[PDB]
Formats: structure tokens, C-alpha cells, sequence
């Protein structure tokens, strides 16, 4: 990075993922030690105790790629992340728009702001077995709307181009008041959250727009992706980002 | 802030002072609670447990003012900080040069890298009384050269335009290899450290350059400043920054 924009976006990635102060990770899943590990934060594989995003540098770089490509190529629409936790990825998205002085696109921040949902008999069997709800406390996942707003304000990026969609995706997505998306970033882990958002938000993704599946390594997530793509006859190349995420670019 | 440069430098200030994650302060001096207090970090009056600078937002803004004015006005010379702790103010200084693609100026980082010196019989009576050495561990002040280098690297700002002057100022300043300074930032607290640097570095401060006295609220520091100014017939207006620091701009 040499230009002001390049320096800003580089620093913003380093800051939301907190390579700057390198906070400890929660101990959960495959992470058995609390110590900061560079490689884990680089590929977004730990559970930061303090950092504002857990998606890591490779998926932040991907988000930047997708937003910049949409801007460059004149792909119409907003940016939506479904599953935002402390807000770091959406903060970075808003910063990208800020850096290029884009005044006519919005970052939509969608989340229960309550962590993973309690499982009921309505849930897909794979979601029920996985029961993501059980690790809400373990990785400090429930994060209120007020806290996420607090966090945008800390980098000076809380403004009218950031809009919030509080609630469960099955409830908020069908009538969410955006008309077009240039980037749809899905990070809700489950079959349910993935299918909710593909069903109700993907049709508003512009041709040339990007669909990012953060959690593709999770079998329930991946099953929703393939079910949805099969149903709609979507054959757009699935491109791998790191050990967790993939994306495709919508051809039509 | 709206340009890439403005956004970058704004974020860099917020990051080195850690308004982003808002670390606790040490409980020392007039600070009686550990909790982050916005006003205290804004004015640089606490003792951050994690942040890379303790000078606060107002004195960061002042440093930016002085460096940008020197660049704008074509004042020749490098930037020197005497007393750098974890390096945050010097990191920010390097960032300013980076933002404007300045390739012909250096940030000089001068410190014992060991905290305040033990008092000897040679010390000024006010320094002996104050005995700053007593506070080293309490506010985690001793910070090694390796750690400071580590810290610049985290921002991507460790390069050949950052040079280090390890040692006591009375030892390092008289023969420090720089020829001219555009900004001289003094943050060594004591009569001794202030007089060391005024004596041996100030004569290399260019006309139009800036002399920043971070610690002017400390009587021993202020005593050195007026003794030095009186000796050299310096009458340049002393301008307040906040409740600790002042600066003047050199006319003669
Ligand atoms: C710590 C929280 C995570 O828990 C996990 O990562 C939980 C992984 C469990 C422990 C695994 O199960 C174990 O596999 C071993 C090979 C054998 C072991 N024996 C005893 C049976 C067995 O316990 C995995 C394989 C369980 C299966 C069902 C699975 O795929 C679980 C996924 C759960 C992911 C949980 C949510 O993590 C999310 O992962 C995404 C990839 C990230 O992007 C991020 O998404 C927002 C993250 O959210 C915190
Ligand atoms: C905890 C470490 C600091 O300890 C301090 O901050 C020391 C504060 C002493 C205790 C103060 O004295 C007290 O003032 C009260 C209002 C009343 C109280 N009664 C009993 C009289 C009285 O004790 C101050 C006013 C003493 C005078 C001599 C002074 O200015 C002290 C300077 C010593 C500063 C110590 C070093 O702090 C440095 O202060 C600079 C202003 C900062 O920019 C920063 O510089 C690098 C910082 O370094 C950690
Ligand atoms: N069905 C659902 N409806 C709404 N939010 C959901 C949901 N299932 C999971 N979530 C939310 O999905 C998020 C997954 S963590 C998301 C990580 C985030 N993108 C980052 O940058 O770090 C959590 O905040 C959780 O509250
Ligand atoms: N006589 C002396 N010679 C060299 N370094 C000294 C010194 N007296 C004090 N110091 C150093 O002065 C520093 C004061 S703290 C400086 C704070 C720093 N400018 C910031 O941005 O946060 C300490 O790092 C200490 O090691
Ligand atoms: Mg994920
Ligand atoms: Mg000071």
C-alpha cells in the first residue's frame, strides 16, 4: 500500500482483525490454547476475545476484492452481511465505501444480535445435531445492536450509510428494505441461516455481484448452498478463499 | 476526514492510542480506577495497559499539525522523538510521512529502551525529588528496542526511514547522526532529559521547525525549558496543546 486509500484500507483490515494488539483467542472447538497465533488470525480460524471480526485477513481481503470489483465494474447495489457478530467485517465494508467517497451505497448489517438460535423441531436435522447455540457463551457470540453501533462509532464509520436489520433472518430478510445488492456476504453457519438468506436475499443480488459463503466448510452450510444452487440452476464457479470460505460471482 | 490520506491518519491516531479497543489504564498518579475513560485517553492523561502511545489524541493531533506544516512549508529535516515508550507517537510520525509518500525524511526513535534512569548525585535536585525511576514497572515503562521494532512492524511501518538511537540522551544526542530536524518532540519528563535534548538536538532544528515539550506541566521539565530559552535568547511563543504539552515554532 502506498496511496492514502491503500494505506487506510490496509490499516483498517489490520485493526478490525486486531493484528495491531493481537488479543487472545477463546478456547473452543479446535482451538485448545488461548495464545494469539499469527497464522490463525491470518486465516480467520480463531475466536478473538477482543477483535471486532473473526473472519481473518484472507476473508477481509476477499471482501475488499468483491466490493472494489463491484465499484470498478459498475455493479449496482448495496452490501449486506448476514451474521455480523461484533461488526468488524461490516465496519470494513463501510470503510471501503468511505475510502472511495461512495455516497450512494449502503452497508446492511443483519443479525439476531443474540447469537445462534435455540434449536427446535423446525430445524434441519444437521442444524439440530450441530446445535450451534451451545457455543454462544464460549466464543462470546451474542452481541447487541447497541454494541455493534458503538463499535462502528469508534472508527468514525457510524452514519446513514450503515443500516441495521435486527432479528432472525427468516423474519428480516423477506421484507428487508433494500432493492439491489452488489455483495451478499453470508456468515450464519447453519443450513437454516444460509437457506434463509439465499432464499430471500439472493434474488436481489445484481448480475456481476458477489455471493460470499463464509462457512462453506461446515457441512450444513454447504448442503444449503448446493440445494439452493440446484433448485435455481446456478452453475457459477465456486471459488475457494481459505480453509473456510468460498464465493461465486453471479453471471445472471 | 474524507480523503484516503485523512482517513488513514485519523485511523492511525485512533489505533496507536487504542480508542478502537479501549484498554484499561494502570492505576498510578492521579488515576484511581483501571477503567478506560474517554476524556483521559483524549487528553493523554492515563497510563494505557496496551496502547502503543500515552500522549493522547490532542497531542497526536499536534504532532500531525507540526509534521504537516513542516512538509507544507518546506521546512528541511527529520522528525525526532526523545522518549518513545512503546513507539506509538513515532509510528504515527512515520505514518504521516508514508501517507504523503515522503521518501527523503527519517523518523528518529530515541530512548534508553529501559525506562527512567536511576537517580545519581549528579541529578538536578528537582529530578532527585521526583525520582521518576520509582514508576518504571508500575506503568510498564521499560520497553525494549526489539519490542518497539515489533510494534512498528505490526502497522507495516518498519523500514529504512525509521532509525533508532538506543541509550541515555546525554550519551546519544551529541553525536546522533542527523543533520537537520523539522520536528523535535521531547517526552523525557525530567529536567535532565529535557536539558540533554535541548542542549544537543535543538540547535539542529530548522528555522520554521517545531519544538514540542510533552511534559511541560512537570516543574522540573519546565525549569529546563526556561533555563535553556533564557540562555539562548529564545522568545518564540509557547503555545498550549492540552493540560500537559506545549510547543513553539522556531523563528531563530
Ligand atoms: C467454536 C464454534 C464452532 O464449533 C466447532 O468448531 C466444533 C467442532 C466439533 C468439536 C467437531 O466435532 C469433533 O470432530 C472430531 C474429528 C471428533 C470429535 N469426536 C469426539 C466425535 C468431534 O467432537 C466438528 C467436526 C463437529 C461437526 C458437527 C461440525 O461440523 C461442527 C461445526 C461447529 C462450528 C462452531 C461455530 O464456529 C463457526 O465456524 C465457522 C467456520 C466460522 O467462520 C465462524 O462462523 C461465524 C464460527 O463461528 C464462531
Ligand atoms: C505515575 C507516573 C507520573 O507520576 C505522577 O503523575 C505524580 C503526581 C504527583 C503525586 C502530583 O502531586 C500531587 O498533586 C495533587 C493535586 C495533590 C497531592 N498533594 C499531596 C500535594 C500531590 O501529591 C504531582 C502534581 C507532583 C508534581 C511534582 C508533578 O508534576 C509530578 C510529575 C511526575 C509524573 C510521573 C511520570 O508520568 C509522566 O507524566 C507526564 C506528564 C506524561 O506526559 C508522561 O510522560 C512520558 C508520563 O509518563 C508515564
Ligand atoms: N438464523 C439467524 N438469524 C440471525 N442471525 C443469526 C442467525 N444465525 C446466526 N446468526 C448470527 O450469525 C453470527 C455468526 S458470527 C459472524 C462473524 C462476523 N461476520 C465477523 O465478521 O466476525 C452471529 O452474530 C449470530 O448472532
Ligand atoms: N535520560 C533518558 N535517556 C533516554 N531515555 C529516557 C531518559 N529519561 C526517560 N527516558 C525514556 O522516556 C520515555 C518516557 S515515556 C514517552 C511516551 C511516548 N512518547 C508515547 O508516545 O507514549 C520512556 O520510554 C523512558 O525510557
Ligand atoms: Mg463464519
Ligand atoms: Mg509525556
Amino acid at each position: 500500500p502506498s496511496t492514502g486509500v491503500e494505506l487506510y484500507l490496509d490499516l483498517l483490515k489490520r485493526t478490525v482483525s486486531n493484528f495491531i494488539y493481537q488479543d487472545a483467542t477463546h478456547v473452543a472447538g479446535l482451538i485448545t490454547q488461548a495464545a494469539f497465533v499469527e497464522e490463525a488470525r491470518e486465516s480467520g480460524e480463531d475466536y478473538p476475545t477482543v477483535a471486532h471480526t473473526m473472519i481473518g485477513m484472507k476473508r477481509l481481503n476477499n471482501l475488499q476484492h468483491c466490493v472494489e470489483s463491484a465499484l470498478r465494474d459498475g455493479v449496482p447495489g448495496d452490501v449486506l452481511e448476514t451474521g455480523v457478530w461484533r461488526g468488524g467485517a461490516c465496519i470494513f465494508a463501510r470503510g471501503i465505501l468511505k475510502a472511495y467517497d461512495v455516497r450512494d451505497r449502503t452497508v446492511w448489517v443483519a443479525d439476531s444480535f443474540q447469537g445462534f438460535p435455540k434449536i427446535t423441531d423446525d430445524d434441519h436435522p444437521m442444524d439440530a445435531e450441530m446445535n450451534l447455540h451451545q457455543y454462544n457463551a464460549a466464543v462470546d457470540l451474542p452481541t447487541s445492536l447497541a454494541t455493534v453501533q458503538r463499535n462502528f462509532s469508534r472508527y468514525g464509520l457510524l452514519d446513514d450509510q450503515v443500516r441495521f436489520l435486527p432479528g432472525w433472518f427468516k423474519d428480516t430478510m423477506p421484507t428487508a428494505p433494500f432493492e439491489r445488492l452488489a455483495v451478499l456476504r453470508m456468515d450464519g453457519d447453519s443450513y437454516g441461516a444460509t437457506m434463509d438468506v439465499l432464499t430471500h436475499a439472493y434474488p436481489r443480488l445484481s448480475p456481476g455481484g458477489f455471493a460470499i459463503i463464509d462457512d462453506y466448510c461446515i457441512p450444513a452450510c454447504r448442503e444449503a448452498v448446493h440445494e439452493y444452487r440446484d433448485r435455481h440452476g446456478i452453475s457459477d464457479e465456486i471459488v475457494e478463499i481459505d480453509r473456510q470460505g468460498v464465493y461465486w460471482r453471479r453471471s445472471a
